[PDB]
């Protein structure tokens, strides 16, 4: 049961690379899926596969399969939309009513309301990291082994993570939803950007973005990072704010 049979898998092209290896669109006898080519050791990952593999949730890349040292050929669920920082750019305010950024904010939401709830942190939070499927459902990824503009300033620093820095990564990642994917940080320069955020500075909302929207954003931007409300918590905000706003 999870090991699948590489005679069947056909690798048909490219579609991402990671610092991992290349990332595939596969034909698994029959069906599209995504396949994750490691080479440069993977040994670390399969260890704590199991505990990894253990990881289920809706909004969560569905794992298919794995190939094993002939350097891992990870199966998981293809995101036939792509990245959602690419679909936001592409649909753009045309396409993406205010049901459907709530929506993307929710299902990431619950995605890091999960791995919170299991002591894993993410450490690359960031729209071009959560994936659509073809049914329009965010989901983030489950693989696991610095960007200035989503990294909380106390893990650029220290250099270490916790769930905390990606409640950061989560509204830098929110801004980028409600502003249908703006690169992050337009009213100040790269190299200014940590300084700047270092003493408070904090983005201004995307135009027309809800005010409650914004208020989330601005408590993920604490620069006590215990102070920074749980996934938890921000799962109640939104859900709020999608009960009322609405």
């Amino acid at each position: 049961g999870w090991a699948l049979n590489m005679k069947e898998l056909k690798l048909l092209q490219t579609i991402g690379k990671g610092e991992f290896g290349d990332v595939m669109l596969g034909d698994y006898r029959g069906n599209k899926v995504a396949v994750k080519c490691i080479k440069n050791d993977a040994q670390a990952f399969l260890a704590e596969a199991s505990v990894m593999t253990q990881l289920r949730h809706s909004n969560l890349v569905q794992l298919l399969g794995v190939i094993v040292e002939e350097g891992l050929y990870i199966v998981t669920e293809y995101m036939a939309k792509g990245s959602l920082v690419d679909y936001l750019r592409s649909r753009g305010r045309s396409v993406l009513g205010g049901d459907c950024l709530l929506k993307f904010s929710l299902d990431v939401c619950e995605a890091m309301e999960y791995l919170e709830g299991n002591n894993f942190v993410h450490r690359d939070l960031a729209a071009r990291n959560v994936l659509v499927s073809e049914d329009n459902v965010a989901k983030v990824s489950d693989f696991g082994l610095l960007p200035v503009k989503w990294t909380a300033p106390e893990a650029l620093r220290e250099k270490k993570f916790s769930t905390k820095s990606d409640v950061w990564s989560f509204g830098i990642l929110l801004w980028e939803i409600y502003s249908f994917g703006r690169v992050p940080y337009p009213r100040i320069p790269l190299k200014d950007v940590v300084p700047r955020v270092e003493k408070g500075y904090k983005m201004d909302a995307p135009d027309g973005c809800p005010p409650a929207v914004y208020e989330v954003m601005k408590n993920c931007w604490h620069l006590d990072a215990a102070m920074r409300p749980s996934f938890l918590q921000l799962r109640e905000q939104l859900e709020h704010i999608k009960t009322h706003e609405l």
